[PDB]
């Protein structure tokens, strides 16, 4: 019997129900534009359900025993396998709110607010809203239209292990002992994303060099021409906190970044010699790397559920800090992911089989 949870599933890169998921995930977006948290967390649910099947849906006997199928879903999927199209999600695609929503939110610094603002006052395309002489934009903005053609284009497993280089030949000048692990959507197979996410952490580093080192890794690349964008949020990190009762908040240290990498540095098959790459750093303290590492490698329906999975079914609970065992009234330490899992009760699932 499938589970409920993506956080007892494997869900792989082979999805067989694309045509399906694809349409489940177009309507979830716009539930999540409309504000409709509801609509929206059933749609993705139906949507990352369906991406763990070892074959494709191809009649509505195939969806018996497949739990997170509502009326409304089902009615969605039967309409795909009439013609090989969602009139409901193509309606989505077609509307002018949701049009402008995906087109605005895909410049870095434009959130849900700004592309709102923006439609209300009758943009609908990025070259009328650059231009504009009357229009004020943030540092982030600035960064997201000047770097917009590099960062749409999305980054290769070339270009994201020459970013990896980069990060690890910058981290241990400072320090040596450092464990640097590319997380995020690489981590779990992927062959492109829209970033690049690394998982630092040191164990003999002290309070203030854990500090210290995106301070010191980004002033490097600013001297050597390479920091295009930088912004670094200071760490809230309680070492006695409970986790996360909430989608959990981190409190690491962090920075989101825009680099320059270099043609020559990227070692592929194949202008300006050089792309504008989005690089997030998170700085970790040793004890919590493996907390840090499952919450950081996602796939985002994966962590939710096994935060809710941990909550409901094994009174404990889980962010990207601790393990608290409510039960038993302890933190529950942990080495590595395979032991979070072993505290959980959890078969363990590779990060390859997290793209819920
Ligand atoms: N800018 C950021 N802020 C907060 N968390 C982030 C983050 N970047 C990465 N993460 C964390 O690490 C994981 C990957 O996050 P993202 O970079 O936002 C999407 P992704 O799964 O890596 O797909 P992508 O390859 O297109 O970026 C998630 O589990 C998320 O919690
Ligand atoms: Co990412
Ligand atoms: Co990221
Ligand atoms: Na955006």
């Amino acid at each position: 019997k499938i589970s409920q949870y993506a956080c007892q599933r494997r869900t792989t890169l082979n999805n067989y129900n694309q045509l399906f998921t694809d349409a489940l995930d177009i309507l979830a977006e716009n539930d999540e534009l409309r504000e409709n948290e509801g609509s929206c967390l059933a749609f993705m649910r139906a949507s990352s359900v369906l991406k763990s099947l070892p074959f494709p849906i191809t009649s509505m006997k195939d969806t018996e025993g497949i739990p997170c199928l509502g009326d409304k879903v089902k009615s969605i999927i039967e309409g795909i396998i009439e013609d090989g199209e969602s009139s409901e999600a193509k309606a989505v695609l077609n509307d002018e709110r949701y049009k402008s929503f995906k087109l605005f939110t895909s410049v870095f610094g434009v959130g849900l607010k700004t592309a709102e603002k923006w439609f209300r006052m009758g943009f609908r395309t990025l070259s009328k809203i650059q231009s504009d002489k009357s229009l004020r934009f943030t540092q982030m903005q600035k960064a997201g239209f000047l770097y917009y053609e590099d960062l749409v284009s999305c980054v290769n497993r070339p270009e994201a292990e020459a970013v990896s280089m980069l990060v690890k030949e910058a981290v241990v000048t400072f320090l040596p002992d450092a464990l640097v692990t590319m997380t995020g959507g690489f981590r779990r197979g992927k062959m492109t994303g829209h970033d690049v996410d690394f998982l630092i952490t040191s164990p003999e580093a002290t309070e203030d060099e854990e500090q210290q080192l995106l301070h010191k890794v980004t002033d490097f690349w600013k001297q050597q021409g390479l920091l295009l964008y930088c912004d670094i949020l200071e760490s809230t990190f309680e070492k006695f906190k409970q986790p996360s009762r909430k989608d959990a908040l981190d409190h690491f240290q962090k920075c989101f970044l825009i680099l320059k990498l270099d043609h020559g540095r990227v070692h592929s098959e194949k202008g300006k010699g050089w792309k504008a790459i989005r690089v997030d750093l998170v700085m970790c303290p040793y004890d919590r790397r493996a907390f840090a590492l499952l919450g950081w490698t996602g796939s985002r329906q994966f962590e939710r559920d096994l935060r809710r999975y941990a909550t409901h079914e094994r009174k404990m609970m889980l962010d990207n800090h601790a393990l608290y065992d409510r039960t038993k009234r302890v933190f529950l330490e942990a080495e590595s992911e395979e032991e979070i899992f072993a505290h959980l009760g959890l078969d363990y699932i590779e990060p390859w089989e997290r793209n819920a």
